[PDB]
RNA sequence: GGUCGGGUCGAGCCUAGGCUCCGUGAGGGGGGAGAAGUCGUAACAAGGUAGCCGUAGGGGAACCUACGGCUCGAUCACCUCCU
């Protein structure tokens, strides 16, 4: 339900790299090696192909970022119906 | 005191060669942490082919095989040597 606020933007998980590292495709047509904060790492399980919010790192904000929130099925369905995001971004 | 001649000592400077230090450096090599990637299961019980040492060959990877050695090897039957 919460939306990106600032430099944050959506993203689609592509492949997990191990040791809490994911490979997320963002809305600006860039692939980023993203790091999962440990606070939500322990309680929220993330799997390839999900809509998430990613904030790029302050330095070298082109290939690194942090994942802050995961969108459930109802939230992504509501977003698709509202029209803030399209279907081809999710499906690739 | 000037000028010239002779003998000797000499900091510095130039060239060549030989050693050595500092900065960058394409490319390559292992080491150490991390643990929400991956393929197997080598070790500990007889760990499911006992494990390990030396040498040599082979294999995605732990590993496998041959010759000589050690017990830091389990179970059953028989034998030997003691207290
Ligand atoms: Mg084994
Ligand atoms: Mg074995
Ligand atoms: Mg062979």
């Amino acid at each position: 339900v919460p939306l990106p606020e600032g430099n944050q933007l959506f993203g689609v998980v592509e492949q997990a790299l191990g040791a809490g590292w994911m490979d997320v495709r963002c809305e600006d047509g860039k692939i980023r090696r993203c790091r999962i904060p440990g606070k939500l790492r322990r309680r929220v399980w993330i799997r390839v192909g999900d809509l998430v919010i990613v904030q790029p790192w302050p330095v070298q904000s082109d290939k690194r970022g942090d994942i802050v929130y995961r969108y459930t099925q109802t939230q992504v369905d509501w977003l698709l119906r509202k029209g803030k995001i399209t279907q081809e971004f999710l499906t690739g």
